[PDB]
């Protein structure tokens, strides 16, 4: 049926230091309006499965 | 850059009667624990990019 539980990230404002772990799950802003934790138009959802 | 803006249902409890659209954006329960509204395991949103 496909599993779904993997994912990664796919958004962030800058790149990573070597062996930095980011687990922060938040509203990633990709346009010039607040997304106020609503995923929608031009607010996306960093991690992907 | 990957235009994002673009998503399709992935997830209902079963097909659609013909000439029927849906908008109910709420999580998808794919096991035998709810999820109360907050994607992890087993638990996913039910639209997809």
């Amino acid at each position: 049926g496909g599993n779904y539980n993997y994912r990664y990230r796919l958004f962030r404002k800058s790149n990573l230091k070597p062996f930095e772990r980011d687990i922060s799950t938040e509203i990633y802003q990709a346009g010039s309006t607040p997304c106020n934790g609503v995923q929608g138009f031009n607010c996306y959802f960093p991690l992907q499965s």
